[PDB]
């Protein structure tokens, strides 16, 4: 009637596959946690002829060696929802695929015949928490079930304490579309950035927050990205020319925004923590776009980079949103940015933000996305970020930059998009982005950016599916069913790896300093990171280059987490 086994996390267990899902028989589970840490598994569970109903898993309470207690309370198991994905990339006619790309539900789950039917385990140890191995089990029961499964739980808890975000230097930031939040739940023009948006915000912003997300997207002019998303990108920053015919600039929606993050500790602009970024004084494909009173419609103009014109409107912009900020306490944590545009358009930009100063000789930090590979210029960007693709890992040119850049205390990241291998799609593997996090570190840089927080398509619950990109690419959290009165998101698989990740290059990083003695060594397994190659599918998505290097995405991300939670072992060792 029911089948059970423990399953990876590192990949998805799809329909496709239930002839070879249908074999599995892991019955134990094993992990090593710090104190503050998290843990992840899963169950899956395929059903034969007859359909099983109020399939349940239940989680025992956790008890170390000493009998101290983790609480089955810390331990979420909440099943995986499919949802459609066309598995190409800007291919209309690609196969229309079912992916459990969602931590959907806690509680009990009816289940079709000849189905496969997977549960997350999201297991959270308190920052509290006594060391020890702590031995737990997960029961599987349904009705039809005549023999309930009993999966047997283990995590080593070390003493050592997960480093806070705040604690960290990690640099994560994943862009939020708040008015694509607004428009799924349908919040209307009028009540946007009021609490009644804010109810749909606030909670996957604290979960942004938690996991180490520092840098806080604005829009300051209209479609800055020409619309490639499916939802528009409005301004927070309203643009009008008036009955005089001169420019004006309303900051209500921005200021509301800004002070939200600031309110929930992501952005601390007293204190200089975290980033404002500001998308952009070179919008895509050119258009400023302003309501102009005469003659009443919304109009543009075309001025291409670096002109008198274009020197000018933002010379004009910058002044007001300079004394703006110095009004607010939060100019220090400004950054006027770039995605993707030329070396030529940055030019400009360098030069005319050299320009815009104040009595107290402060100057606007920049930003800028580069998907293309002497620092002289470099060196005036204050935050630069690299793809991913553009990478090449048979030369230390990208290792040597990142150096330089920390020297400065100048920021630098990674990021993955669209073609990218490995990457954050619904059809990767989860694990594709534990890796990129490690990646990231082994690079030398500050960690990692991504451009899709919260870029939902028309209702992702039920398809995915977007005219371009990889599917699940331009966001890492799903809505909530329109209609919820409770949850506002639900995260991925895919989004827990990256969480993964950075706690555990915070990891390594907080044992480099605390064990000078294994600092080398903890080094060496670092830089000793493989990285696969890509290729695409049939429909255009990029992939592995093979399943060899699939199957080495998924080794090394897990070599190097293992590495490290051994060396941790070492350290304690040392110190008791
Ligand atoms: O991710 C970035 N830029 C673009 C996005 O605006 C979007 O076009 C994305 C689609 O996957 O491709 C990224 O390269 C960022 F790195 F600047």
């Amino acid at each position: 009637t029911l089948g059970a086994s423990i399953g990876s996390t590192d990949f998805h267990y799809l329909q496709k596959d239930y002839d070879e899902i249908k074999k599995l028989n892991l019955n134990t589970w094993n992990e090593v946690a710090w104190i503050g840490d998290e843990l992840n598994s899963k169950i899956v569970m395929w059903t034969n002829s007859s359909p099983v109903n109020n399939v349940t898993l239940s989680s025992s309470d956790f008890i170390n060696e000493n009998g101290d207690l983790i609480s089955s309370n810390n331990i979420k198991i909440s099943w995986l929802k499919e949802t459609l994905a066309n598995i190409g990339r800007s291919n209309p006619s690609a196969p229309l695929e079912p992916f459990p790309d969602i931590i959907h539900n806690s509680g009990s789950l009816n289940i079709e015949k000849n189905k496969i039917a997977s549960a997350w385990i999201n297991i959270k140890i308190p920052r509290n928490a006594k060391p020890g191995i702590y031995n737990g089990s997960i029961e599987v029961t349904a009705d039809e079930l005549e023999k309930s499964y009993t999966f047997d739980y283990s995590f080593e808890v070390l003493n050592l304490v997960q480093p806070l975000p705040s604690e960290t230097n990690t640099q994560i930031e994943f862009w939020q579309h708040p008015y694509t939040i607004a428009r799924y739940y349908k919040i209307c023009k009028e009540d946007l950035f009021t609490e009644k948006h804010f109810k749909y915000l606030r909670g996957n912003l604290k979960e942004y927050r938690n996991m180490g997300g520092r840098g806080v997207i604005a829009t300051i002019v209209h479609e800055a990205w020409n619309h490639q998303s499916y939802d528009s990108d409005p301004s927070m920053i309203k643009w009008r020319k008036n009955s005089y015919g001169t420019f004006e600039f309303d900051y209500s929606h921005f200021d509301k925004w800004i002070q939200l993050n600031i309110d929930l500790g992501i952005l601390d602009p007293e204190k200089g923590f975290g980033q404002i970024k500001c998308y952009s004084i070179v919008p895509w494909n050119n258009r400023i776009q302003y309501f102009n009173e005469a003659t009443n419609k919304e109009e543009a103009i075309n001025p291409t980079p670096g002109s008198d014109l274009w020197i000018n409107i933002w010379t004009q912009f910058l002044t007001s949103f300079m004394s703006h900020l110095e009004e607010k306490g939060w100019f220090n944590i400004t950054y006027i940015s770039m995605d993707e545009r030329s070396m030529d358009d940055l030019k400009a930009c360098v030069d005319l933000i050299e320009n815009i100063t104040n009595n107290s000789y402060e100057h606007f930090k920049i930003s800028s996305a580069m998907d293309y590979e002497d620092y002289s210029f470099l060196d005036r960007i204050d935050d630069i970020s690299i793809g991913l693709s553009h990478i090449n890992h048979n030369s230390d040119d990208m290792k040597n930059m990142a150096t330089h850049r920390q020297e400065l205390g100048l920021l630098t990241t990674i990021y993955t998009c669209t073609g990218d291998y490995p990457s954050s799609f619904t059809i990767s593997d989860p694990s594709e982005g534990a890796f990129t996090i490690w990646y990231s570190l082994y690079q030398n840089t500050n960690g990692f950016l991504r451009w899709s927080w919260d870029g939902w398509v028309e209702n992702p619950l039920e398809n995915v599916s977007y005219k371009y990109w990889e599917p699940g690419d331009p966001f890492l959290i799903y809505p909530a069913e329109k209609d919820s009165i409770g949850k506002t998101f639900y995260s991925t698989p895919r989004l827990e790896k990256l969480k993964e990740g950075i706690r555990d290059i915070n990891k390594a990083k907080y044992l480099m300093e605390k064990a000078p003695n294994l600092k080398n060594s903890i080094e060496n397994l670092i830089y000793s990171l493989k990285r696969p190659n890509k290729g695409e599918n049939a429909y255009g998505s990029a992939v592995a280059a093979s399943k060899e290097d699939r199957d080495l995405t998924i080794s090394e991300a897990n070599r190097i987490k293992n590495g490290i939670n051994n060396f941790a072992r070492e350290f304690i060792s040392l110190t008791m």
